[PDB]
C-alpha cells in the first residue's frame, strides 16, 4: 500500500532527530492499514547508554508524530 | 535436551562478566544438538555505548567459552 513512500518518510523523520547517525536498519510491515516497524539507529559511541535511550525515544515520538499510520515502532541504537 | 540446565549456565556465565547488571532476557533454542540464543544484559546507564558494546562482546566470549554447545549467541544491552 505504497510501502516504499512510507519507508522513505520513516527514515527521513528519524534522521531529523538530534543524535541520530543514520538509520542502520528498518523493517516495516502492514497489519491491515497500520504499519508495525522495528528500526536501529546509529549514535555517537561516546554517548551514554542513557543518552542513546533518550534518542531512541525521541525518534519513536518524531516518527509516530509524522506518520499517523504507524501503530507500533521499536527503536534501538548501535554505535556508528 | 536438558535445556533449563543450559539456561542456568548461560545466565551464570553472563553474570560473572564485569559490567553486567543482570540478564534481562534470554531466549535459547536447540538446532539439533546446538544452542542458538539471544540475550539482553543490563548495564550502567552511565556507561558509554562503546563500553556497552565491549561488555556484550565480553559476555559472548565468556558464555561461548564456557558452554561448548552454543553455536550462535547475540548479546544486546539495556540500561538498568
Amino acid at each position: 500500500s505504497h510501502m516504499e513512500a512510507v519507508q522513505n518518510r520513516i527514515v527521513e523523520a528519524a534522521e531529523r532527530v538530534p543524535g541520530v547517525r543514520g538509520v542502520i536498519h528498518l523493517r516495516a510491515r502492514y497489519v491491515g492499514q497500520d504499519i508495525w516497524a522495528d528500526m536501529i539507529i546509529g549514535v555517537d559511541p561516546e554517548n551514554t547508554v542513557e543518552q542513546a535511550h533518550e534518542i531512541c525515544e525521541a525518534v519513536q515520538a518524531a516518527v509516530c508524530g509524522k506518520i499517523r499510520r504507524i501503530e507500533s515502532l521499536h527503536v534501538s541504537a548501535e554505535a556508528r
